This record gives C-alpha cells, sequence and structure tokens, in this order.
C-alpha cells in the first residue's frame, strides 16, 4: 500500500505538525521515526541535560503515539546511512518533515531528498518551526536580513495574517491508516535509556526541566495565566526569584518544538483579545517569538553565522586564547560566587535568567577574560537547554559587541550585579554549598572575609573554594579600553 514515515528532527510534538498531518492524508501505513546518533562527532558537545531532555522528549512522544494505536521507531546512525535501508525494508513511498531552516540542516535535507526521489519516493515539506517563511521576509527587506530589531518588526508586520494551525493528530485524523508493530519492538527501536548512551545516573537528580510536548502544553497554560494575572503581557522585571526555573518558561519547548511557536502565537493573540478588549494587539505581544525569528532569519542564509573569521556581520575582534581561564569559567571556579553560581545553576539544571546569562558572557568575553564569544557560545551549547544554532550564535555575538550594531553594553560587575539582585545571598547559597556559612556582608566577596569568619564557615579561600581569578576592577579597564579602541576604529575590524 501507501506507507508514509514522517521523521521527527525538531517538531517534537502531535499538535500544529503540518508536514505529519499532509503525510498521513492518503496513506494505508505510518512510522514516525528519530535517527538518534548520540556518538556522532558533530554531537560530542551534547552534555548529558540535553541527552536527557531529548530522550524524555521522545519518550513522550511514543506514549502519545501508544494511545493512537502506533510506536515512536528510534533509529541509531546518520540519515544518510539509515533511510536507503528504511525505504527498500518498508516499501515507503512518502517521507514528510518540517522545515530546517538552518545552514546544515538545509544541506543535509537536500541529500536526504536526492536519495527519496533516487527510491521514488514523495518527500513532504512544511515549516512549522519557525512562524514565518523566513526566505520571504528576507526577500522583503530586498535580499538580506535585517539585523536590527526594529527593522525585523517592521518587515514582520507586512507580513500576511498566520495560517491556522494545523489539526492535532488524533485517532479520528489517522483514521485507516495503521502502523505495523513487531512483538520486540522496544529491543529494536526502543527509546534508549542515558545508561544506554553510556552515562552514569548514579545520584542524578530528577529533571528540574522534563522533557516533552506533554509538559509544554501544561506550561503554556500557566505562562498565560501568569500575563493574565498581571494584565501585562510585557517581560516583568527580574527579582530574585526570576533566577529560579519556573513552571510558565517555554524557552527549551519551543527549541525541541515539543510546543508549537504559532499555537503560542494565536493563545497570546486570543488572551490579549479577551484581556484588552482589542481586536489589533501589539508586535510587542510576541517579543519572545519575534526575537526568536529574528536570529533564525538573520542565520538561514549565512553558513558561517557561528564564527567570527568569514563571518560576514561579525566584526574581527583580537580575542585571548586562554583555555585555562576558560575553563575556570565553564566548571564554575572562577572565585566570584555570582559568576560560579550562574555557572553551576546552568551545568545542573540546563537553564539561566536572561540577565544571569548577559552577567556570565560579560565576564567571559567582553568584561574580564577577554575569551571569544565562540568560546561561551560552544559551553553553552552543551549545557544550555534552550540553545539551537542560530539563537546560540547570534546572542554570543550580541552581547560581545560582534554583530546587530551593538555598543556600549553596562560592564557588569561580578560582585556588585549579584548583591543588588540577591542582597542576603539565598542564590549563592542555594548553588554552592560550601559557601552557606558565610554572611551577606561577605557572600558575594568571600575573599574579603576575616580570617575568623572563613574558619567558622569552615571555607578557607584558596582550600576549599577558590580565589578570584582575576582582580575585575583592573580587569574590566583595561578591557572597557579594548573595546573602546575597537569602535573608535571600528572600520579598520569589518
Amino acid at each position: 500500500g501507501v506507507n508514509a514515515v514522517h521523521w521527527f528532527r525538531k517538531g517534537l510534538r502531535l499538535h500544529d505538525n503540518p508536514a505529519l498531518k499532509e503525510c498521513i492524508q492518503g496513506a494505508d501505513t505510518i512510522r514516525c521515526v528519530y535517527i538518534l546518533d548520540p556518538w556522532f562527532a558533530g554531537s560530542s558537545n551534547v552534555g548529558i541535560n540535553r541527552w536527557r531532555f531529548l530522550l524524555q522528549c521522545l519518550e513522550d512522544l511514543d506514549a502519545n503515539l501508544r494511545k493512537l494505536n502506533s510506536r515512536l521507531f528510534v533509529i541509531r546512525g546518520q540519515p544518510a546511512d539509515v533511510f536507503p535501508r528504511l525505504f527498500k525494508e518498508w516499501n515507503i513511498t512518502k517521507l514528510s518533515i518540517e522545515y530546517d531552516s538552518e545552514p546544515f540542516g538545509k544541506e543535509r535535507d537536500a541529500a536526504i531528498k536526492k536519495l527519496a526521489t533516487e527510491a521514488g519516493v514523495e518527500v513532504i515539506v512544511r515549516i512549522s518551526h519557525t512562524l514565518y517563511d523566513l526566505d520571504k521576509i528576507i526577500e522583503l527587506n530586498g535580499g538580506q536580513p535585517p539585523l536590527t530589531y526594529k527593522r525585523f518588526q517592521t518587515l514582520v508586520s507586512k507580513m500576511e495574517p498566520l495560517e491556522m494551525p494545523a489539526d492535532t493528530i488524533t485517532s479520528d485524523v489517522i483514521g485507516k491508516c495503521m502502523t505495523p508493530l513487531s512483538d520486540d519492538h522496544d529491543e529494536k527501536y526502543g527509546v534508549p535509556s542515558l545508561e544506554e548512551l553510556g552515562f552514569d545516573t548514579d545520584g542524578l537528580s530528577s529533571a528540574v526541566w522534563p522533557g516533552g510536548e506533554t509538559e509544554a502544553l501544561t506550561r503554556l497554560e500557566r505562562h498565560l495565566e501568569r500575563k493574565a494575572w498581571v494584565a501585562n503581557f510585557e517581560r516583568p522585571r527580574m527579582n530574585a526569584n526570576s533566577l529560579l526555573a519556573s513552571p510558565t518558561g517555554l524557552s527549551p519547548y519551543l527549541r525541541f518544538g515539543c510546543l508549537s511557536c504559532r499555537l503560542f502565537y494565536f493563545k497570546l493573540t486570543d488572551l490579549y483579545k479577551k484581556v484588552k478588549k482589542n481586536s489589533s494587539p501589539p508586535l510587542s505581544l510576541y517579543g519572545q517569538l519575534l526575537w526568536r525569528e529574528f536570529f533564525y532569519t538573520a542565520a538561514t542564509n549565512n553558513p558561517r553565522f557561528d564564527k567570527m573569521e568569514g563571518n560576514p556581520i561579525c566584526v574581527q575582534i583580537p580575542w585571548d586564547k586562554n583555555p585555562e581561564a576558560l575553563a575556570k569559567w565553564a566548571e564554575g571556579r572562577t572565585g566570584f560566587p555570582w559568576i560560579d553560581a550562574i555557572m553551576t545553576q546552568l551545568r545542573q539544571e540546563g537553564w539561566i535568567h536572561h540577565l544571569a546569562r548577559h552577567a556570565v558572557a560579560c565576564f567571559l568575553t567582553r568584561g574580564d577574560l577577554w575569551i571569544s564569544w565562540e568560546e561561551g557560545m560552544k559551553v553553552f551549547e552543551e549545557l544550555l537547554l534552550d540553545a539551537d544554532w542560530s539563537i546560540n550564535a547570534g546572542s554570543w555575538m550580541w552581547l560581545s559587541c560582534s554583530s546587530f550594531f551593538q555598543q556600549f553594553f553596562h560592564c557588569y560587575c561580578p560582585v556588585g550585579f549579584g548583591r543588588r539582585t540577591d542582597p542576603n545571598g539565598d542564590y549563592i547559597r542555594r548553588y554552592l554549598p560550601v559557601l552557606r556559612g558565610f554572611p551577606a556582608k561577605y557572600i558575594y566577596d568571600p575573599w574579603n572575609a576575616p580570617e575568623g569568619i572563613q574558619k567558622v564557615a569552615k571555607c578557607l579561600i584558596g582550600v576549599n573554594y577558590p580565589k578570584p581569578m582575576v582582580n575585575h576592577a583592573e580587569a574590566s579597564r583595561l578591557n572597557i579600553e579594548r573595546m573602546k579602541q575597537i569602535y573608535q576604529q571600528l572600520s579598520r575590524y569589518r
């Protein structure tokens, strides 16, 4: 019969999946596949929390497919290796994917599309990771993506209204389409565990950010209620509680496709109309989505978007190379408790607040260590659940004054910012247990504590907790000057 395969990469959901919906139509069998390669050299920089989040998305998908009399098929290897075999073994005639705007993904998908054509397989591609056809936004701007958010906003408002989300894949939608299943499915196609990827899990705490569509859809409602409670759709002022992972947080779910950006858009729209009594919302309502769309648009036609050299939009700043200073930053042993707490939260949980990101990124790059944004990007890629190629590269260039016309950022103080955010130091004591004995007077600068205070705290600076790795006052003075000199002669660095 007509045997269809839908290939999950992002778009890890059954709601608003136009590619899956179209593939099922007119099909006699359907098999949803995810191609997992945990040992791939290109994925050697993926950390354990990202693996766990992915696996939990896959377990969620498999569970929801069970309800529809189907299963997720997890295939190990590379797509170019496995898809020729699958086409023959399953007699496939249709293959669907959600479109991938990222340069490497466009190259991969063009190769699979050629393999599918060679084997007599129809390919269905549908845009749903982003709100818009990014190529149309670029054409509206004259052929190049915009590099300012205000310009991007102007372009977005000129696009045609969003189409309605695709119907959720239910049993009624699946209809006559069935999924052939084997008694040994779990053994041959099951979702692997962390231990099957080679990871120890002994003593590992439960995920602060559980993966999956089901979780994403619950959080969507919490997110909307919080904005309804305050009748304000702008992003809120950060306080110390904002540093903690929130049950309203959506960013990892948008990154993996657990939550449709278009569903988020219409839910926001309907809530604004009800609360504000206005059919015409401001574009600020969609801020989180449009900043995301902005960096996707800037990245799609730039294969060196994640590099400095050979990147047409990036200022060529002479960053220092310092592997040992970089490692102290990445491992949260800088000796500045505010910085180490943030880097520890990041490593332990996979998410940190936007201003916390500014803080640690300023320290690494333009503020204290003068290390390339490319290196902070790589660490965030390993640890940050909501980091993807486009967002991660774009944000690291933004904050390092390397692109997007960004210049005189505030130079964050690795002591004063934390003290002003959380004067009592609860955030420090939560993520840095060894410092719990320090009073608030010294919690952000423990090297200033008298010896008697350190001894009572059972934490000797230089032994139980590191000395500060730099003199922030001198280092920031020199780096502020270096960045001033670069922008005094900016064209010299194009």
